């Protein structure tokens, strides 16, 4: 198996949801953050190494792809972060890989970050985030690697991540690059709500009969995960509560 499609969209666009969508239509596993947090953190370092490599003076681009090509083995597509961040090596990899753009609103999007994975640095609920991911074995390699993708994505060193105006902006430029470099026929833009129809054409499959589009990872479920995981210190205690989700 290898990479049939790139999702490129940013998180909190829906991308568990598209992959979980993926995995649907070609009932092989798909790639995304939450890989990393509940089945495979040692993945942490692995991608940290890959941001920093690309901050180098003199970035090994092969060390890149191979290290891409390790880490997505036995997947059939990437979506969210990290991965996002590298649909350009990805293409290059993989070319007969198509691409997937998620896209909302920009200030439900921004709103969504900030609740989920990217709060503003003295906001209160970063610290319960921080105290429920901690429940997970998530701690500061995770939100480095997390930050540094984003930023990686924004293609920016030096930026202020607590200035909602910038990040705004961010949004729109990585949605128009990904548009203007993608040839058309190989990029599909799923907006929140599309559904299977646009997404079966692209890929040149039926819509998967009786099976609903995923609709999972709301900013409440999140909240809500974040708030049981302080209380009862256990994922496995509350995984009965959000059924659809890892
Ligand atoms: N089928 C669907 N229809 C509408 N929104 C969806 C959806 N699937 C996911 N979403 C929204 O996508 C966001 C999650 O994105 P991701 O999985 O990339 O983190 C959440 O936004 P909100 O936080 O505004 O609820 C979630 O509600």
């Amino acid at each position: 198996t290898t990479i049939q499609v790139i999702g490129a969209g940013l998180p909190r666009t829906g991308t568990n949801s598209m992959k979980k969508a993926l995995e649907i239509i070609y009932s092989k596993p798909c790639y995304h953050m939450y890989e990393i947090i509940f089945k495979k953190q040692s993945d942490i370092s692995i991608w940290q190494q890959l941001i920093d490599e690309t901050h180098k003076t003199t970035s090994d681009k092969r060390k890149i792809y191979n290290g891409l090509n390790e880490l997505l083995n036995g997947y059939i597509a990437t979506t969210d972060l990290p991965s996002c961040s590298f649909y350009k090596e990805l293409m290059t990899m993989y070319p007969n890989a198509k691409v997937l753009l998620t896209i909302r609103d920009k200030y439900d999007w921004l709103y969504s970050l900030r609740k989920v994975v990217l709060p503003k640095s003295t906001d209160p609920w970063k610290l319960k985030i921080e105290e429920g991911d901690q429940v997970l074995g998530i701690d500061s390699n995770f939100y480095k690697m997390s930050e540094d993708s984003l930023k990686f994505a924004f293609q920016k060193n030096h930026i202020n991540l607590d200035d909602d105006e910038i990040l705004l902006e961010c949004y729109d430029e990585y949605n128009r690059l990904v548009q203007e470099i993608v040839p058309p026929e190989r990029l599909l833009i799923h907006h929140l709500g599309d559904g299977w129809e646009s997404l079966c054409q692209f890929l040149n499959v039926d819509i998967p009969n009786g099976i609903s589009y995923p609709c999972a990872n709301s900013h409440h479920q999140m909240t809500q995960l974040t708030e049981q995981l302080i209380k009862h210190k256990s994922l496995d205690d509350i995984i009965h509560m959000f059924p659809g989700l890892i």
